[PDB]
């Protein structure tokens, strides 16, 4: 074995989180929006998006894009104006400066020297480049020159799920490996005026929001050195059955296009259950315990909007307060795309630590990460908390 | 381990390829392209790009664009004309179609069923969306709906050996995967008039060629079942110094646009030899052999352009013999971008088993395979061959 292998689960040993400072109210957004948009004329559409604002359980969103820089940048304020090279020069700078702040927290919080770093995710739905947002990261940060990199772009919701998915191998398959992830997402690459033609990217426009997250995760942590937090020890993709087409995005010319075709919160409640029950019936097997019951789970689930968590919750039977930690991201971040699961995870594991439970997932064993996004594909991570205390 | 893993070396056990029908002799490329872009009254640029095509080392390229196409479509003809939308709207669709055809190709050479692959990876330099070309390339080959995606957008030329340091992992760290690897690159994201302002972009029209390369990846190939070709030992990735904007490429309105600002063979070559003895006493340490010398090792290198393999080559020594397989390559193909390392790969492997020699790397045991891209972005990957007969 020219390189040897590590031996234990894949653990996330520290996890940051950045927003940008300006925030924009919910009850406030509506007016904001349309102000700024040249749209308050057109009454009905105002209204329609008036009733997904009350609908969103959004309560603020952290945005990069200020009324000043919009007025400052009238192509973004149209709704079908070429912007996309306006769109690239903004993201390909702030999309990896956003997850610099994100990556030196957690850094912080594992506090071991930077160039323990050997490997490097980057995940982005918000802009691309040669060298990428992994590039930029890497000398923002001053990380060493070999730091293994890799640049997920155009993932989507879920990507949060993705980047955990590589990460437990590259981890695991690499005895000392400690992989810097980052998710990091920013909405100046997509927002645009309304319309009464396109009202997907309405429903857009109420729930995306800024953020980037940053997870340290390695196998083998140092006893007394290094403090894990979750494991990893099962994944699984599927793209879910009659789909195609739920969700589109195109990078154009105009910038980043969102499109929904299908139910997306019916897709993804009809098939969810048989995705968790074979998950389950693989980690936990019979031949032997039999696998937890979805209340006895912990839950980080992409909130990609209010109807998902609402159906899936209504559909698999979940105890109301299983939902909780995801809607609480929700309501105070909105949908950030692929980092959102991760600031679930951060929520869950600070409540848990806060709170005095057993464990840092609620005090639950076992748990359940999922990310939805394009395909329609579900990312499917089985994780184990750890004991506090 | 609620994930088995696996036991051996990660191991290409199939190779395919394919390219455009359309082939265009680099004899008949000047014409070809002042003609069909409007140009040939640019007489002294034209003679300047004559002389770029001379020094190539490119006999023939296979392209998707056709004179038909480019008539058809006069904004790709043009310079510095808004195009991308058009340009993705073939990327997005002939990238995967490409890369679908070397896949069949490969799953056809390693003999089993499709639904064994488990993992796909697609690295493109060629077009960007959501859902990706991952997704694409699933469909098309009607892959299992749970096999594990990844999409590597933006790579550039380094990309070929980024999949293998991203496979070698998915392979040995998950008992029975198969991981299904495609390079796939268009130049139709590229193509454009020529100028006398940004001479970097005529030195691609000179050297950049279409194609597609994929690989069966994967541990402890099935006796008399499945047959290795090479297997993967270690992996290195580095920034060389003092090669900040080296090369840049970034994707504008008018398409992806290619920037070369540092003499680029002069960097690649006075830092590799360091990367190399690095990389080779990390594989065979003194405590034991010493590691082989650079003539007995067999060479898959990214060849960038005929200047990169000349100083390559001069700095390190090499018996000319020893890229022979990665100049025909270049001579045959020019320069794909992502999937040329595994042109080369599979050039080499056919020319062993033609010549009847000893191993799979030309009768040496030990090789490596190099990716040079953006950064500037060296990828090592230290290779085992595979005796032969
Ligand atoms: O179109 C977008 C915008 C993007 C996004 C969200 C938040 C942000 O801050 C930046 C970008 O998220 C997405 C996620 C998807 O799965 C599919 C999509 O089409 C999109
Ligand atoms: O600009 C391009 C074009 C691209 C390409 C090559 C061949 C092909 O068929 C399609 C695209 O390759 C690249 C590779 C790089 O490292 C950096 C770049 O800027 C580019």
């Amino acid at each position: 074995r020219k390189m040897e292998r590590a031996e234990g689960p894949a653990s996330v040993l520290a996890i940051g989180t950045a927003v940008p400072p300006n925030v924009v109210y919910q009850k406030d957004y509506p007016d904001f929006y349309f102000g700024v948009t040249n749209s308050n004329h057109k009454t009905e559409l105002k209204d329609k998006f008036q009733r997904m604002c009350d609908k969103s359980c959004v309560s603020k969103r952290h945005l990069y894009l200020t009324e000043e820089i919009l007025k400052a940048n009238p192509s973004l304020c149209a709704y079908w104006e070429p912007s996309l090279d306006l769109r690239q020069d903004i993201v390909v700078v702030e999309v990896p400066k956003l997850g610099k702040q994100a990556a030196s927290a957690a850094i912080k919080e594992w506090g071991q020297p930077k160039s323990k770093i050997t490997h490097l995710i980057f995940c982005t739905t918000s802009g691309v480049d040669m060298p990428g947002a992994d590039w930029a990261l890497a000398k923002l940060l001053g990380l060493r020159s070999s730091v293994k990199r890799l640049v997920l772009y155009m993932q989507g919701c879920y990507g949060g799920g993705t980047v955990l998915r590589i990460a437990k191998d590259l981890a695991e398959n690499n005895k000392g490996a400690r992989v810097l992830v980052v998710c990091s997402e920013i909405t100046a690459i997509t927002f645009r005026g309304p319309s009464d033609t396109h009202l997907d990217s309405l429903v857009g426009q109420a729930l995306f929001g800024d953020g980037a997250s940053a997870l340290i995760v390695g196998s083998d942590p140092v006893p007394a050195v290094e403090r894990a937090w979750f494991e990893l020890h099962w994944t699984g993709s599927d793209i879910l059955p009659n789909s195609d087409g739920a969700i589109d995005g195109h990078l154009k010319e105009v910038g980043l296009t969102f499109h929904l075709m299908k139910d997306v919160p019916a897709i993804i409640s009809k098939n969810i259950g048989g995705i968790l029950k074979d998950a389950l019936a693989k980690v936990f097997p019979a031949a032997a315990p039999p696998p937890p019951t979805y209340n006895d789970l912990f839950w980080i689930t992409h909130p990609g909007g209010p109807a998902i968590l609402d159906q899936v919750e209504d559909r698999l039977g979940l105890r109301k307060d299983k939902l909780a930690s995801t809607r609480a991201v929700l309501d105070q971040f909105g949908n950030m795309s692929s980092a959102t699961v991760l600031f679930i995870m951060d929520e869950m594991r600070k409540r848990s630590v806060e709170q005095q439970l057993g464990t840092t997932g609620e005090g639950h064993e076992w748990g359940l990460l999922l990310g939805f996004g394009p395909g329609l594909t579900c990312e499917t991570v089985v994780l184990r908390s750890v004991p506090l205390v």
